[PDB]
């Protein structure tokens, strides 16, 4: 009542509608048009404004998955469908990829398509190749051979400047160092600058509502950070001086996955979270007395408010600050979740305290475990699921005990999912994934286990993803946000440009 419609949203609305429509008057084609309706789904979904269009993606996919047998005629479409089918957990096989497999590695595309036309299939060929289950050795070599192919292009220019774009992005970002809003960020130049695609019918529209959420969309999370700021500053973490400016990082990438304006507290809690997370984990391993340590897990133990008003005013303050936070962020979940979820959430930082306790002492007692141990124990220290848990319980979907314990620890997923974030990062000091495979296999040189430690973490991603599209009791939208947080850590690493992505996302909006 108070506050319009801006004119974008009323545009947005319009936009919404009219596409809305292409998906249906699609749908009333008398014949098989699976093709047409995967690549409609396609761009909606690369410019991460399908969130608008569940229904009419749950219905082409659906008539797609039927007709898999007649859709996947071709490499490209194979490659296209699925990926797609597969990310919205059908149960396709990259068997369907068997199909085009010819000898010396090589996969075939239809001997009349343009070279334009065969690149198109082989980057569907590898954006597939890149959600692999354990043991589709397929799509290995289907990444293999694509990577070969589109770099020879790229060597051998000669293609357009808007297909260049694409296989560049395409093969910096791949899928696990990548989020939604990036991707989308990537596909308005990439579609945009390509004119034959804004020629072609509803194109247009597409990209023009990508464009326009896009700029809603941030403009609302720009006002979101401006109480990020003011918790700052109110905290008083900006006079911590052990601390960091990370926080609006934390922001922008919880901002390139959690869009709708209604999740203002994951958002929120995520950047803050995750911001004391990284600050407990420097008082820990760093600015942290053997002595305070001892105080602050007893502090969280008893949840006191306060340290004792005799520590340094460094620690004084996170440990304050932090016992806000994660008060605050509960009082979130119970409007959601419809209980109380403080108790758990105290449990959840225990763990990680003592994931971070047990590093401590054992550099202190100059103890290098083996690899094995240094992993488990490194799965709560990592403090994935801090960052995890709390936010993903304040949005919509309920989690009730039972379903949570299949999402949180102790099970697999969430296992692979601290996994991803430890041997990323141990992959990038006494006690390390790299010290410790030296102390479990000696004379082994540095390089051996820091290749063994990659080779690791390809096959827990791999895992991982096999994990996180089974089926299950779990909401998708809780799944999904802690899948996309183990991505924005890969991502995080890939970039220390950690300042453009903030940029992109939250301060430079698109020209349409
Ligand atoms: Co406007
Ligand atoms: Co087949
Ligand atoms: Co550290």
């Amino acid at each position: 009542q108070p506050y319009d419609d801006s004119h974008c949203m009323e545009r947005a609305e319009r936009l919404i509608g009219e596409i809305k429509d292409m998906f249906n008057e699609s749908g009333k084609f008398c014949g098989e048009n699976a093709f047409e309706r995967l690549v409609m789904v396609d761009k909606v979904q690369r410019l991460a404004i399908d969130r608008h269009f569940q229904n009419e993606i749950a219905q082409a996919l659906d008539y797609v998955y039927r007709y898999w047998s007649d859709c996947s005629r071709d490499l490209n479409s194979a490659a296209l469908g699925l990926r797609i089918l597969r990310l919205n957990r059908y149960p396709v096989s990259s068997d369907v990829l068997r199909h085009f497999k010819g000898n010396d590695g090589q996969f075939l595309c239809p001997s009349a398509q343009s070279e334009e036309e065969k690149i198109g299939s082989i980057l569907n060929l590898y954006r597939a190749s890149l959600i692999a289950f354990p043991e589709e050795n397929i799509m290995d070599e289907a990444k293999a051979f694509a990577t070969t192919y589109l770099n020879q292009v790229l060597q051998n220019n000669n293609i357009s400047s808007h297909l260049s774009k694409e296989i560049k992005y395409n093969l910096e970002y791949g899928w696990h160092t990548n989020l939604p809003r990036v991707e989308a960020r990537n596909y308005m130049d990439i579609y945009g600058e390509n004119r034959s695609w804004t020629e072609m019918g509803g194109n247009m529209q597409i990209l023009n509502l990508a464009k326009l959420d896009f700029n809603i969309m941030q403009s609302v999370h720009r006002l979101e950070l401006e109480s990020i700021l003011k918790w700052w500053k109110d905290s008083n973490l900006d006079k911590v001086d052990f601390a960091r400016h990370r926080h609006v990082e934390y922001f922008a990438l919880a901002c390139a996955y959690c869009i709708d304006a209604k999740y203002y507290a994951y958002r929120r809690d995520f950047a803050k979270l995750c911001a004391l997370a990284t600050i407990v984990d420097d008082i820990y391993d760093t600015y942290g007395t053997i002595e305070e340590i001892k105080l602050f897990n007893e502090a969280v133990k008893m949840w006191d408010s306060s340290l004792p008003n005799s520590l340094p005013e460094n620690i004084k303050i996170a440990y304050k600050a932090f016992h806000m936070a994660v008060n605050e962020s509960a009082e979130a979940a119970k409007k959601t979740q419809g209980r109380d979820i403080l108790p758990y959430a105290r449990k959840v930082w225990e763990h990680y305290l003592i994931g971070l306790t047990k590093e401590a002492e054992w550099l202190a007692n100059g103890y290098i475990p083996s690899l094995e141990e240094y992993l488990e124990n490194g799965a709560p220290s990592s403090g994935y699921r801090v960052t995890m848990l709390q936010p993903t319980l304040t949005l919509d979907a309920l989690l009730p005990d039972n379903i949570l314990l299949e999402m949180d620890y102790p099970s697999r997923f969430n296992e692979l999912l601290c996994l991803s974030l430890r041997l990323k990062g141990d992959t990038r000091e006494l006690v390390s994934g790299i010290s410790c495979y030296i102390k479990d296999h000696p004379g082994s040189s540095e390089e051996e286990a820091l290749d063994y430690l990659k080779d690791l973490l390809q096959k827990r991603l791999k895992e991982l993803d096999q994990e996180y599209l089974k089926p299950n009791n779990v909401p998708a939208i809780s799944k999904d946000h802690a899948y996309n947080i183990a991505r924005s850590y890969q991502l995080l690493y890939k970039e220390r440009d950690i300042k453009d992505l903030v940029t992109q996302i939250l301060l430079e909006p698109i020209p349409l």
